[PDB]
Formats: structure tokens, C-alpha cells, sequence
């Protein structure tokens, strides 16, 4: 019983902490995803040029 | 116990996963900072052009 508490507070901790990261890093993939959208717009405007 | 056995396997689980985007998430970092080593540049050189 003694176990039973510990873990339920240790299990609800990580099940924030990853939802925090997934929240963060849908940011970053999103985020890498729309500086491609800026990449792949330099090599057709700097080839114009 | 019976309940003490059964998380014993759910709190490896994640300890992989976590550890598997962790691996994964510092390639992305590092890739989205050197595509930023990448756009620094182009706006040197494009500037020059």
C-alpha cells in the first residue's frame, strides 16, 4: 500500500511531462516543417537572381 | 502484487520510449540548428548577389 501511493504519484508526473514535450515538439515539427516551406523558396528566388 | 507485477511492465515501457524520442528529439535539434547554420548563410551570400 505503501508502494500503491508512491507510484501513482510518479506515474501521473511523467504523463504530464511527455504531454509537455509532445505540445513543445508538435512547435518544433511544425515549426522545422514551415522554415522548409522558407528553404525550398530560396533556391527557386536565388536562382532567378 | 498482483497490480505491483503489471506496473512493473508499464514503467519499463515508457522508460524505453521517453529514451527513444529523447535520441530523436536531439538529432531534430541539432538538424533544425544546423539549418540554421545553413539560413544564417544564404542571407550573407544572397545579400552579396
Amino acid at each position: 500500500t505503501n508502494r500503491v501511493l508512491s507510484l501513482q504519484e510518479e506515474i501521473a508526473k511523467l504523463r504530464k511531462e511527455l504531454h509537455q514535450t509532445q505540445t513543445e515538439k508538435k512547435t518544433i515539427e511544425e515549426w522545422a516543417d514551415k522554415y522548409k516551406h522558407e528553404t525550398e523558396q530560396l533556391v527557386s528566388e536565388l536562382k532567378e537572381q
